[PDB]
């Protein structure tokens, strides 16, 4: 498999663009930034709102829990290539604890409103708008040869008042290389594309669209996560129970990929579930023919069938938002 | 039915934008333009290359065969609204024979190469490129609330050397009005969308995409016309024999449209014909998974399922052309 778009970005760019292991970090002053209050935390870092001692501007300090120098160079190089692009979290500085080497990435500040409390307030248009904004981030990084590999609400910071959105956490992000096999233990479970659940290692930008699709199904259907699987195997089961297994079968055959006997019998056989069957009084006003049509073109077993970010932005669903533009 | 996009363009614009009957033509000097040589001719006009006596710049003089003042105002008003837009034939002046009222529309000159001789020379990329260019014309007029209703090679002037393309002949063009029934005797037969063949009068911009789809199938498969039907009825037969009749059935049912018993039994029952079954040594190099995928998304019975012009431009098929941009 090869990405249907932006497949040669890296092959035509200077090696120093993608050769992240060959990055020599320019550490700044661990001082210019003061932690003001812990505002978040993944298992790969603790996050705090912070102040830039110099200009007093707010900032976000991401202190990294012991990371292999090679992975940090990846996240850093990726942040550097995408810095300036639409809705990409701006990396303002890299610093380190003098005494112990602990890295902290300094980013632009985003007065974010956690999704668990923001999404239920979102109007039909709001969702359309924000998803749209997220699509600019995605189409942009994809156009730079980068797979985020970790799309999800948690990684989409949103300032509702300013309507400013930023795709964050490029720690699981990777450069796309035509015909390269990648680890399928990326992205959060509930957003893991089928290809990740069936060890189809030669994936691409499309991985993200599925993630987005999951995030979108969650927002319109008000069901977060949309595919709540306790474990990777069960994750493929929550999917098959929605997309149907015959679709899965076609996917598996097209890419000559087998399934492990155990999971195989666990995913059993399920008929495709109409998207409208997820509709209820609570989300009826967010569901629409276009929302369904857009979502249907996102959640495709075949990563090759999924809408590319650029195509998603032109789907009529986004027409009103584009018109405001 | 209502267009999935640009549906409210006219409803939000000043009435003088679409009220073409209320146009008061500003006739110029029938003199400034001299016919140099007949270069074309439809049944609604004779076309000649011409010279602008003033600046000596070449021009195209379209002398209209007796037209109802109401239709001329339509073509003229439409040409005026779209003048300046991407690849839209530029209307430079409207004049009239003093002695007899015969109208002549003066347009920009295009050193065109008839398609019957140009297309066979076109490379894979050339086709992609030109179709792309045509899509800008289409997405633009559609975004102004106008249905061309007559897309076809004959109406796409092309200067291969300059790679300049213009969508011409807006004589069958009309303003789009949400929920309005239009005459289905528009566009040339071989490019008539199914909706035109089954009297689905509430069509929209999508009509054009089918036309384009036909033109595209002709160019990649080297089969002009692609759907060669001797008459409107037989036109729906050449289609059903390709898209299959069950698809047709779904279309007919969704829009509660019956078929006339006569044609009904004439279209009989046919299975869908894989697009790749139109491939042969002569067009093999122009056919590709993306070309097929793009075409498949154009030739849909359901005008609502067809790619909108804006969506077609973002289809991976056009990726290389967009990259050159
Ligand atoms: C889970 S709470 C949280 N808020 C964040 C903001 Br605002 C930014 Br900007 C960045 Br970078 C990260 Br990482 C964040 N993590
Ligand atoms: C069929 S030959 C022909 N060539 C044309 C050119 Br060049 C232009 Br510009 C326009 Br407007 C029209 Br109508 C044309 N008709």
């Amino acid at each position: 498999s090869k990405a249907r778009v932006y497949a040669d970005v890296n092959v035509l760019r200077p090696k120093e663009y993608w050769d992240y292991e060959a990055l020599t970090v320019q550490w700044g002053e661990q001082d210019d930034y003061e932690v003001v209050r812990k505002v978040g935390r993944g298992k790969y870092s603790e996050v705090f709102e912070g102040i830039n001692v110099n200009n007093n501007e707010k900032c976000i300090i991401k202190i990294l829990k012991p990371v292999k120098k090679k992975k940090i160079k990846r996240e850093i190089k990726i942040l550097q290539n995408l810095c300036g692009g639409p809705n990409i979290v701006k990396l303002l500085d890299i610093v380190r604890d003098q005494h112990s080497k602990t890295p902290s990435l300094i980013f632009e500040y985003v007065n974010n409103t956690d999704f668990k409390v923001l999404y239920p307030t979102l109007t039909d248009y709001d969702i359309r708008y924000y998803i749209y904004e997220l699509l600019k981030a995605l189409d942009y990084c994809h156009s730079q040869g980068i797979m985020h590999r970790d799309v999800k609400p948690h990684n989409v910071m949103i300032d509702h008042e300013l309507r400013k959105l930023r795709l964050i956490d490029w720690g699981l992000a990777e450069f796309y290389h035509p015909g390269k096999e990648y680890n399928v233990r990326v992205a959060s479970r509930y957003f893991k594309g089928p290809e990740l659940l069936v060890d189809l290692q030669d994936y691409d930008y499309s991985l993200d669209m599925w993630s987005l699709g999951c995030m979108f199904a969650g927002m319109i259907f008000r069901k977060e996560p949309f595919f709540y699987g306790h474990d990777n195997h069960d994750q493929l089961v929550k999917i098959a129970k929605v997309l149907g297994t015959d679709g899965l079968n076609v996917y598996l055959n097209k890419y000559r990929i087998e399934l492990d006997p155990q999971l195989e019998a666990l995913v059993g056989r399920h008929s495709r579930k109409p998207w409208l069957k997820f509709m209820n009084a609570d989300n009826q006003h967010l569901v629409s023919p276009e929302a369904i049509d857009f979502l249907d073109k996102l959640l495709r077993y075949d990563h090759q069938e999924r809408l590319t970010a650029l195509e998603a932005m032109t789907h009529p669903y986004f027409q009103q938002v584009r018109a405001a533009e």
